[PDB]
């Protein structure tokens, strides 16, 4: 793929109306373009000048792409303060946080859905020759039609701190970052969705959380969680990265579920 410069956006295009949530890097709003509704995430005042380049790196990185299931970005402002990233308006936040407050209310049937758009997503970055890096529940936002799109792609690049609880044995052992470990992480995703927004590995530390991975250990099946879930999950977990499904086969496996 040919790489793609960012869009740059008026100031004056843009108008914000309410907080939403607190970022890493500043606030973030939901407002209006040009209109269509947006979510709006501003650069603090007094920022570093890293943090300009992370943030607005950031947005670079996620413009690359155009799918269905991952955060559209529409531009940037990076020629006025306070710097901004516009990207779609997801109203139902962050997948954990919403699985937490919706505990236990969808079917499972739904909740395959919702995996499916997720595993599209990363199939369409995959083929991209992208590693996500950071893929978890809480990089994962809902709309209001309940369509789960993936965000956060400060780690990710084409083929420092890192989420351990998210991480594949290889990339943590070795520094070893595939689209396989990827698909580590998101069989992560898929207990924490199947779980309704638990911590993977509950209150274990990062040490504890390691020596439990070298050790063998997988997370349990969740309550009434089906066995050919479960079994998928397992399967993203393989220890030999080679044996793990591929995106394409997450998406095959799914969609026949939904049923």
């Amino acid at each position: 793929a040919v790489l793609k410069f960012t869009t740059e956006i008026h100031p004056s295009c843009v108008t914000r109306q309410k907080v939403i949530g607190a970022g890493e890097f500043g606030e973030v709003y939901k407002g209006m373009l040009k209109e269509v509704p947006v979510a709006i995430k501003t650069l603090k005042a007094g920022y570093t000048e890293k943090q300009r380049v992370d943030f607005l790196g950031e947005a670079g990185i996620m413009g690359q792409f155009s799918h269905h299931n991952i955060i559209r970005l529409e531009g940037v402002i990076s020629k006025y303060k306070p710097m901004m990233i516009i990207t779609e308006y997801m109203e139902n936040g962050a997948l954990d946080k919403f699985l937490r407050e919706k505990d236990g209310e969808f079917s499972v049937l739904q909740l395959v859905g919702m995996l499916r758009g997720i595993a599209a997503g990363m199939k369409y970055l995959a083929n991209m020759n992208y590693v996500h890096r950071d893929l978890a529940a809480r990089n994962i936002l809902v709309n209001s039609n309940l369509v789960c799109k993936v965000s956060d792609f400060g780690l990710s690049r084409v083929l420092g701190k890192i989420p351990i609880r998210w991480t594949a044995p290889e990339a943590i052992s070795y520094r070893k970052f595939t689209s396989a470990s990827d698909v580590w992480s998101f069989g992560i995703v898929m207990w924490e969705v199947m779980t309704y927004g638990e911590r993977p590995y509950w209150e274990l530390s990062n040490h504890e959380v390691m020596k439990a991975i070298n050790d063998g250990f997988r997370l349990p099946t969740p309550m009434d969680c089906p066995s050919a879930i479960y079994q998928l999950m397992m399967q993203c977990w393989q220890q030999e990265r080679a044996r793990r499904p591929k995106f394409a086969d997450i998406v095959s496996i799914l969609d026949k579920l939904i049923r």
